[PDB]
């Protein structure tokens, strides 16, 4: 269940980007926190578009994950506010914003360690979500924000945080889809009503190889009859220019879904690169 944030305490103020069938933008939250003190909150406005109510309880269920589990690499929401005949999330505001964004402005002052620790970060956030049994669904840079840029004066790492998952692919239309290629697994592309445990395992391995091309998206070139073809074919993504994690997106982008390792051999296997 939901806090009720009241549309008084609530600034809209910049657009941040777009979602699939959502709008986000930067907010201003007037509340009461510790010890009383009044503060106004920067906050993440999410707002599901006009035309595609039809997909608020997946909207909704998908954040509600979020909010029944706490984890430091996991997007805090604060609630939802009735700002208006609008359904919109409330949410923490990511200093930073998204990976991918970041990967590509700093390709150059980004090294092979800086990418290492985010890819631990992740495994284990994505660790976490197995162990309950749950399903994200929509890994990738996109959705990965960061927290803390690195410090090189104290050596000091970054830190990231994984967003909601946002419409689930088990009801989102097939050409959307498919433009998702190579995110969504191939078998969610065949089927995705039947989404298991092992689809954040191949997406995980797509996302790793966002951050190992500096913000390039895999298979960008191709359209989506391409994107189909690609599978049909059962091809794996070239290695990225930082091969050191070649071999570990090619493990997780198995096109057997049982095949694919579990997080904590992930885990385990980034560490070993050491
Ligand atoms: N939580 C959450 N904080 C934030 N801060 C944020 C947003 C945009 C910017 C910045 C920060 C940094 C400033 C700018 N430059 C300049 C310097 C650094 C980079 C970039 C702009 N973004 N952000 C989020 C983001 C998303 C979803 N959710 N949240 C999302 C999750 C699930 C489904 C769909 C979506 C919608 C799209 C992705």
């Amino acid at each position: 269940v939901f806090h009720k944030i009241r549309n008084e305490d609530l600034i809209f103020n910049e657009s941040l980007g777009q979602g699939t069938f959502t709008k986000i933008f930067k907010g201003v939250r007037r509340e009461v926190g510790d010890y009383g003190q009044l503060h106004e909150t920067e906050v993440l406005l999410k707002v599901l578009d006009k035309a595609h109510r039809n997909y608020s309880e997946s909207f909704f269920e998908a954040a509600s994950m979020m909010s029944k589990l706490s984890h430091k690499h996991l997007v805090l929401n604060y609630g939802v506010c009735f700002c208006g005949d609008e359904n919109i999330l409330v949410q923490e505001f990511v200093k930073f914003g998204s990976l991918d964004t970041y990967l590509k402005k700093n390709k150059n002052c980004i090294n092979i360690l800086w990418k290492l620790e985010v890819a631990k970060q992740l495994a284990a956030a994505m660790h976490f979500l197995e162990e309950n049994t749950l399903i994200h669904g929509n890994v990738c840079a996109k959705n990965i924000l960061l927290i803390r840029e690195e410090d090189r004066k104290t050596g000091n790492p970054p830190f990231i945080k994984l967003s909601d998952p946002g419409i689930s692919i088990t009801v989102l239309p097939k050409d959307i889809l498919q433009e998702r290629i190579p995110w969504v697994p191939p078998e969610c592309i065949e089927n995705p009503k039947n989404l298991n445990l092992a689809t954040d395992k191949w997406s995980f391995g797509t996302t790793l190889w966002e951050i190992c091309s500096g913000g390039d998206k895999p298979l960008s070139a191709l359209d989506s009859q391409r994107k189909l073809q690609f599978y049909e074919d059962r091809h794996q993504l070239p290695a990225p220019k930082a091969a050191e994690l070649a071999n570990l997106i090619n493990n997780c982008m198995d096109y057997e879904p049982d095949h694919r390792p579990s997080f904590r051999a992930i885990i385990r296997d980034l560490n070993s690169l050491f």
